[PDB]
């Protein structure tokens, strides 16, 4: 039973993801943050209910449910570890290599090149999962901020998006999600 | 438009922070969320094959089937609500929850969870098995971190006779052996 073992390995290795808090929540005291598996669920989400004719909604689905799955390896390397681009790169290429191993080889493949096509940001499928990853972000950066009843708190977050959106449908979310929290930031503050 | 799909996508966040009731009841420290038990169920429809099976469905399934929760909480069995009256309450949430999405996306929405719900297709069934068997594997998981073999044993008692699906069967087949020879080891 090697092949029902290695699949067995495999979701081990996967369910590490729950226990992986995304770490800029932690760097920023959050308590009780969100696992890495959290945030890949709501990006999966997004990608069902967010319209784009244009896109293939499969791929983006599976693209959001593989683009970070190396972290169950390598962790959550955020920008505050000051690791080059190339090394964290190199990183959660040999972990993704060591996970897909794991899997029949039409798997193997299929995987290892979803990961490599959202590297890559060739794709549009590709380029519209990254605007994701960024709008999840700052939603649950607001949402902590909420709960916290600390208005603008992690607006570090925001800032490190300046210019990054430009699907249609994703502005809008954003532009929504600002004019609320901007607002709700000069009502706390007068 | 944007501002309904943004309560949407809140509520959707709100599982993030829903523990595993099971979980919870049996003391786990630090127990998953309902979003991270939908997360690898759909990894699970990924790479479980059966190519008879529509496997863009099963893994839709898999991240809408639990999605209820977000409003009425993880009802677990020990909660005693009648089946009649939990289908009742999630009916009415997954009702709540789609009406913040224009009328194409409310419905294949609505109908993906009413699937689940119905148990007909072969990709629902399909996909109460992944729910079943991720569930076994994180009970085995947690026992594994506490160095506690055997502890949760009721989760796999719950689960016996509910598997056919034979790369599911091969799978609990395994981590059940693998298990047991942990458990004997603890024994003697
Ligand atoms: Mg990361
Ligand atoms: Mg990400
Ligand atoms: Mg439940
Ligand atoms: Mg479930």
């Amino acid at each position: 039973g090697h092949g029902a073992r290695s699949l067995l390995q495999f979701l081990r290795l996967v369910g590490q993801l729950k226990r992986v808090p995304r770490t800029g929540w932690v760097y920023r005291n959050v308590q009780r943050p969100e696992s890495v598996s959290d945030h890949m669920y709501r990006m999966a989400v997004m990608a069902m209910v967010i319209k784009d004719d244009r896109l293939n909604k499969d791929r983006c689905v599976r693209l959001a449910l593989v683009h970070d799955m190396a972290e169950c390896i390598v962790g959550d390397i955020a920008p505050a570890d000051n690791i080059p681009k190339e090394e964290k790169h190199r990183r959660e290429e040999e972990a993704m290599k060591q996970i897909t191993q794991l899997l029949p080889e039409d798997l193997r493949k299929e995987l290892y090149e979803l990961w490599e096509e959202y590297e890559t940001q060739s794709s549009a499928e590709a380029k519209f999962v990254k605007q994701l990853d960024q709008c999840e972000m700052i939603l649950q950066a607001s949402e902590y901020e909420d709960l916290e009843h600390k208005p603008g708190r992690l607006q570090d977050f925001y800032d490190s998006t300046a210019g990054k959106f430009n699907h249609p449908e994703i502005v809008q979310l954003v532009s929504e999600l600002e004019a609320e929290r901007s607002t709700n930031i000069a009502a706390a503050a007068s």
